[PDB]
């Protein structure tokens, strides 16, 4: 019955307004949008990055490039911070989606560990352009050319994303269409170490018919949309693998030093 | 109109059985052991695949392997010979695609560059079962068990292709079904490099819509199954990728080797 779907839509897209604080809506507005009443803090240099950190909320660490700690493993580990944050408000949503916190426990912990990598770069793309993201809380915008000017390890690190942001962005999709996508996202049932697969794809089933419907009556005028975002996971898949990759690879830069354990504790790898 | 669509449906139906020798129908007749009108001769070993070259056109070693190419190699050299084979085909399956021989000659090229190992590996699953898959057009049934027991490299070449195939074999899809599949795959649009990506995705999105009623029509009682197969796009993508990894392997393992032409111009890393 389409009566449920547009019921469950609703109800989603309800819990990933009050779960998200940054939407896609919120977001497009700051961004090329005009709509001008509060600009971001452009970082598009070294000096635009030092010259800010000083001056935008930011609870990590401040400027002080000079033989104090570089640039390209501040932004690092910078944006771990965050995604912890993220992290954290993905595991809420998760426990809105109807029938989530009914399954396994063990399950459960698995599909956020499995979906939470697919969750963060599918929203990351609501804050990138061809030219940037927005940083902090939608505080600041760091240039896409920046980004790409980091050390020889963190230069391919977000140009990737970029790439996969801009042809995202292109299927025009909104917070209510997001919103039913990430719940399917989380509700796969390939993630490896599921024990009860059968309610985990009960679950989604039910999420890709409200996405289809929602598909349907948003953006009637969009042909086979619903095909095309679902081909898109196959996109994310690779962005995720090939995160692991250069993640093994930064691996091999920074490592052995007493300071870190309480703090590297924190920030495992997702 | 829906009858375009099943008109495009049957269209491909059609050159889908014209191009492919071996379809999945007659895959599973030969593969349930109760259709006895000819039955393949089982490698599960040595001996087996010594003897395997009497009732079979094995044109390879019948007797000793290693110090004269080893089992291995053998088996990969005509596994080789099926590659290009079905690359010829699937080539051949392509230009009957509406449209695709319309192209820019360049985005052909790149079409099926990205295309053809994808629906290798798709078809492939027609002619396996959980315990191993047939050879030389039926005449032949390789163990799972036995492939997997070669040399350190080539034993693991084939069992992320069986564990695919048991789960992607799950949608009970049909010829009819893969006819239209497959030419999806091969107009996909995000592939690296197309010059003009809108005429593609129009037939694609064309092949998409005649999937979907495809899928609706011929599989009534099966929730979401055009969504379940979309997101199987996603673990061929990924089989992909560990192949070439590994033939990156033996040919520096294997420098009196060749890796035929036409794979090698389709093959690049990255
Ligand atoms: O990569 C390819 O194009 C094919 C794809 C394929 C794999 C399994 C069944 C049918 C096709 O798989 C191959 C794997 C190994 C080799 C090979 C050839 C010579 C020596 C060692 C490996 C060739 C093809």
């Amino acid at each position: 019955e389409s009566a449920d779907l547009r019921a469950l839509a609703k109800h989603l897209y309800d819990s990933y307004i009050k779960s998200f604080p940054l939407t896609k809506a919120k977001a497009r507005a700051i961004l090329t949008g005009k709509t001008t009443d509060k600009s971001p803090f452009v970082i598009y240099d070294m000096n635009s990055l030092m010259m800010g950190e000083d001056k935008i909320k930011f609870k990590h660490i401040t400027p002080l490039q000079e033989q104090s700690k570089e640039v390209a493993i501040r932004i690092f580990q910078g944006c771990q911070f965050r995604s912890v944050e993220a992290v954290q408000e993905i595991t809420e949503y998760a426990k809105s989606i109807p029938g989530f916190v009914n399954l396994d426990l063990n399950d459960q912990v698995t599909l956020l560990k499995y979906g939470v990598h697919e969750i963060i770069y599918t929203m990351l793309a609501s804050l990138m352009n061809k030219d940037g993201v927005l940083i902090s809380e939608g505080q600041g915008f760091m240039t896409r050319e920046f980004l790409k000017s980091l050390r020889k390890p963190f230069g391919d690190f977000m140009e990737p994303k970029f790439e996969f942001a801009v042809k995202f962005n292109a299927l025009e999709l909104d917070d209510s269409d997001l919103a039913i996508f990430i719940a399917v996202i989380i509700l796969s049932g390939d993630r490896p170490g599921l024990l009860n697969v059968k309610p985990i794809e009960d679950i989604q089933d039910n999420l890709l018919q409200a996405l289809e419907l929602q598909l349907k009556l948003n953006h009637p005028e969009s042909s086979q949309l619903f095909a095309k975002l679902l081909q898109k996971m196959t996109d994310l898949r690779q962005i995720v693998t090939e995160h692991v990759q250069l993640l093994q690879v930064i691996k091999k830069t920074e490592t052995d030093m007493s300071l870190h354990p309480l703090l590297q504790e924190i920030y495992k790898d997702l």
